[PDB]
């Protein structure tokens, strides 16, 4: 058992790279209550602390475990201020204090790109100061998800560091991609409903048969890989009956149906700015992507298959939440290859 505690969690998309990659998720952070509702949802055995970082200490979070739980390692989304103000960098130096006073084995920041910037060097110098006495800390990870086998060609820096008393040495080859399949949006969409319920914001569940009869990779994380302990129960047990949430639709007008009915592969609407997927491209950052063969907005479960996410996780039922929830994700897929290499690490 290596334990991990994961800070500013959101649903869990990192949660999830650590658990799959072998480590105890043992207590998620997350201010936003849909969010980390969703992720006790998804992760019914870790704790839920629904709490402001800025109001937590080392002492503080012993006292939450009451059992001495031994914090093997703090992963996490400190925000930043990036390209946008002021509370999201105090956030950020937070996550560091956090890392310092606690002394886990190892600590994984992830970031958006913004930061980079110089007006922020005095905050990343600041936070690198707090653990660099008693850290090794590597240079910043910046990695592409569709080189992992996501569907995705949104970017991420990951911040690595680990504890100097371990006397690890570390290469890059643990972190970088070997034997890798690309996943295309026409095989991440794969066996998905044609028909679907487009509605307006739907409060009920859209449970639909999929067909599962593919084989590789990217389908075994799709439907399976499921960690101990992990997962909402009737997601699993629907599952076993090609049976998934999220396949809900928009209801579009027919002239913007027309418009979209009339986009080429790649191309963005001039008037709605949504891009219709290239069905042998990926899915680009994650307004939303229209689908590459239907004249609609993607479905919030094909978002969350673009994005990496298997479909036994389950989202908030609207379609304005899970979104939400899928875009402000790291990718399961890129965060389960970077923390096994750091779990490999440990075990040593
Ligand atoms: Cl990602």
């Amino acid at each position: 058992s290596l334990n991990v505690i994961d800070l500013f969690s959101g649903v869990g998309g990192l949660s999830l790279g650590a658990a799959r990659a072998g480590f105890d998720v043992k207590m998620a952070v997350e201010i936003d209550q849909h969010a980390i509702n969703t992720h006790a949802i998804n992760f019914p055995r870790s704790l839920h602390v629904q709490e402001d970082v800025s109001l937590l200490n080392a002492e503080i979070i012993k006292g939450f475990f009451k059992n001495d739980m031994p914090i093997d390692g703090i992963i996490g989304g400190p925000p930043c201020q990036g390209f946008s103000d002021d509370s999201r960098n105090q956030l950020y130096m937070h996550f560091y204090r956090l890392v310092s006073e606690l002394q886990p084995l190892f600590f994984l920041a992830e970031n958006v790109p913004g930061i980079m910037q110089e007006k922020y060097s005095g905050i990343r110098n600041k936070a690198f100061n707090l653990v660099s006495g008693d850290y090794d800390i590597l240079d910043p990870i910046k990695v592409k998800a569709s080189d992992y086998g996501a569907p995705t060609i949104r970017t991420r820096y990951f911040f690595i560091g680990v504890k100097k008393s371990l006397k690890l040495d570390i290469s890059d080859e643990v972190f970088m991609p070997k034997m890798i399949d690309p996943v295309t949006v026409k095989d991440a969409l794969y066996g998905l409903p044609d028909i679907i319920d487009a509605n307006w914001q739907s409060d009920s569940e859209s449970w639909r048969t999929i067909k599962k009869d593919r084989k590789g990779g990217f389908y075994e994380k799709l439907w399976g890989q499921i960690p101990r302990n992990v997962g909402d129960t009737e997601s699993i047990a629907k599952l076993k009956n090609n049976i998934i949430s999220g396949c809900t639709g928009t209801l579009h007008s027919k002239i913007v149906q027309e418009r979209y009915a009339s986009l080429s592969f790649g191309e963005t609407d001039k008037i709605s700015r949504s891009t219709r997927l290239d069905p042998n491209g990926f899915c680009p950052t994650l307004v939303r992507p229209i689908h590459p063969y239907h004249p609609r907005v993607i479905t919030p479960r094909e978002a969350a298959r673009l994005q990496g996410f298997p479909d036994w996780f389950r989202f908030h039922v609207t379609k304005w939440h899970s979104f939400r929830q899928i875009g402000n994700s790291v990718s399961p897929i890129v965060a389960e290859y970077i923390l096994k290499g750091l779990y490999n690490l440990l075990n040593e």
